[PDB]
């Protein structure tokens, strides 16, 4: 008998609740930021204007009580807890020694990481990535990049997810040393310094939370309230939309390796595994890790760091103690966590790791078969070539001759044939590895005509330096870019060449090219021709599968000749 209570949405946080709570409106440090909670702290506001008001309250979730407590005046404030993510219609009653009168349901929403709150995800793909049946069981990943919602503009709801059986999510930085972010320049290091304040060296963290859970984006019907926001979010609607894709952080990369060289201390490496399992436990739609270290034994961004004795046992101890952890995982939740890591795959940085130890605790390994050229110097190459190519010197391949100056060749040439070739040798099963296709070209400039050793192939020629190029021309940054900008400012329709450049293929190679004999622009890449070589070569040998580097660059057709060439090998 007293007055049904009415609820105060707009006092109540429009309903939104969370088992995570998130800061939306600063950065901060990690700690200070993401809290996550194995019960959602609930607070609900109701009025009772007219009539009695009773002396206690109930609140029911779909008909199931879910807390009591007093009611004093005409105004109530109900707080509990609660356990379980998902949408609930909620009551709430008012009660005196008469009886109880029920509020009318609400919906509440208790966000979780899962995405136990959320629809699937719409898509907006574009349509010239083609629909493919391809057998469950092999391996079609892709990286998909943090920063890739600004000036590129590609979201979550872009990728062509139907395509795909692993997203890798670039990139997860290790607070600690880190000179080499410093070095890239923007603000990647002053980012990295804001999310490592109160956070102990050696612990993941988010490197741009803007974008990983605030950015609000419409196409995923985030609004003022929504607890979780950014590609966060929208990865958790997609696992609601594809619950058998799996969504792996890749911790490290290029840039953010530095910390790795420390984990020949043990200690750091426990404190880094209880961080990821932390970070597995707060961010529920990750299926796994992905660890990028670039690379044991040195020869990345870190000039002045690189142990080739001990950094291989280190990265084989560190992927034993991370699968330790993941069975941990495996344990508690009843699901299947990944373990991979993608490798470089130069004869030099082969040998500084037994992968054929570390391998026993992985689920593959991502072969980096590109970048074995670029603009970092003024020697042109195939940067993702299958095979040796026709500009390689007599005993160049396999190491067995000497460079233009006579000192012999140190090791077998960069090629994707040479890496997965060693590293069967060293004994790392086939059925493990995934071959790398490039949506990128890597290019030089000034490689013009009267460099060249043999007239017909640019290969031969000498650059000045890095290519040069805009961001409307899909050139991020000097000396790459992106396929897409390839072939809308290069091939053309046809793919016979436009604005001055002319296609090649070197058939030897597996690799194709762009040149503009004029300005001496040169492009090495991936096309639909060395991507069926690829999946041609993947097939015959029995590898996984192939993934790719990285999602946003591509317009479809690198994905689309990834499906094609497996499918296709004789
Ligand atoms: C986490 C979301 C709640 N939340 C949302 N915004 C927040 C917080 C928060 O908790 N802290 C400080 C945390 C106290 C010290 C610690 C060990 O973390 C903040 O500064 N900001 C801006
Ligand atoms: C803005 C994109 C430029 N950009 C180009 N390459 C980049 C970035 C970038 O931003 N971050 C992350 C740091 C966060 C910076 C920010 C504005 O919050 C990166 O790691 N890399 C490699
Ligand atoms: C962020 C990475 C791009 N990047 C920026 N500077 C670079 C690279 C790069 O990729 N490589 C090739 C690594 C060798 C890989 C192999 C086949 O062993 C370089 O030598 N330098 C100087």
């Amino acid at each position: 008998a007293p007055t049904a209570p009415s609820i105060d949405m707009y006092g109540s946080n429009n309903l939104q609740f969370s088992k995570i709570e998130l800061a939306m409106e600063t950065t901060s440090g990690y700690n200070d930021m993401v809290k996550y909670h194995e019960l959602a702290k609930i607070k609900v506001k109701f009025n009772q204007w007219s009539g009695t008001s009773g002396d206690t309250y109930n609140v029911y979730f779909d008909g199931v009580k879910v807390a009591t407590g007093a009611i004093t005046g005409s105004q109530t404030t109900a707080s509990f807890e609660y356990g379980q993510g998902g949408l609930y219609q909620m009551e709430i009653e008012a009660c005196d020694a008469t009886g109880c009168s029920k509020s009318a349901p609400v919906e509440i929403t208790i966000a979780d990481t899962d995405g136990s709150h959320l629809k699937p995800l719409t898509m907006n793909v574009d349509p010239n990535n083609k629909s493919y049946n391809t057998d469950p069981s092999i391996v079609m990943g892709t990286y998909f990049v943090e920063w890739g919602i600004y000036g590129r503009d590609y979201t979550v709801d872009n990728m062509p997810v139907d395509n795909l059986t692993h997203i890798l999510y670039g990139f997860i930085p290790i607070c600690g040393p880190n000179e080499s972010v410093k070095s890239v320049g923007g603000n990647s290091f002053n980012a990295l310094q804001t999310a490592c304040r109160g956070v102990n060296d050696y612990e993941v963290v988010i490197h741009d939370p803007w974008a990983a859970y605030q950015k609000s984006f419409p196409q995923a019907g985030h609004e003022y309230s929504t607890p979780i926001k950014g590609n966060y979010a929208m990865l958790m609607a997609l696992k609601q939309r594809n619950p058998d894709l799996k969504i792996i952080p890749s911790i490290g990369g290029g840039t953010l390796s530095d910390p790795f060289y420390d984990f020949v201390d043990k200690k750091n490496r426990d404190t880094f595994v209880a961080s990821v399992k932390k970070f597995l436990k707060t961010w529920k739609f990750y299926d796994g890790v992905d660890i990028d270290w670039e690379f044991p034994g040195g020869g990345g961004a870190a000039a002045d760091k690189g142990d080739p004795v001990n950094d291989g046992p280190a990265y084989i101890a560190l992927m034993r103690e991370l699968r330790v952890m993941l069975d941990e995982l495996e344990a508690e939740t009843g699901r299947t966590y990944e373990l991979t890591s993608a490798i470089g795959v130069g004869y030099d940085k082969i040998e500084d790791v037994d992968y054929a130890d570390a391998v026993q605790y992985m689920d593959y390994i991502f072969a980096m078969t590109y970048d074995f050229y670029g603009g970092w110097n003024n020697v042109p190459g195939h940067q993702t070539a299958l095979y040796c190519g026709s500009f390689m010197r007599p005993g160049q391949c396999d190491g067995g001759g000497v460079d233009e100056n006579g000192e012999p060749y140190k090791g077998p040439a960069y090629t994707a044939d040479n890496g997965i070739q060693l590293l069967l040798a060293q004994g790392v099963p086939a059925n493990k590895l995934v071959l790398g296709t490039a949506m990128y070209g890597r290019g030089w400039e000034g490689v013009t005509p009267d460099t060249l050793t043999d007239p017909n192939d640019p290969m031969t020629g000498t650059a000045t330096g890095k290519l040069k190029g805009s961001t409307a021309q899909g050139v991020w940054e000097d000396g790459v870019i992106d396929y897409k900008g390839i072939k809308s400012f290069m091939l053309g329709a046809n793919n016979t060449g436009i604005n001055g450049f002319e296609y090649g293929y070197d058939a030897q190679a597996e690799a194709p090219w762009v040149w503009n004999r004029s300005t001496g622009e040169l492009i090495t890449f991936d096309d639909h021709r060395s991507v069926l070589a690829k999946g041609n070569y993947a097939k015959s040998l029995g590898l996984a599968g192939l993934f790719s580097w990285e999602i946003d660059a591509d317009n479809g057709d690198i994905l689309n000749a990834m499906h094609e060439g497996m499918a296709g090998g004789v």
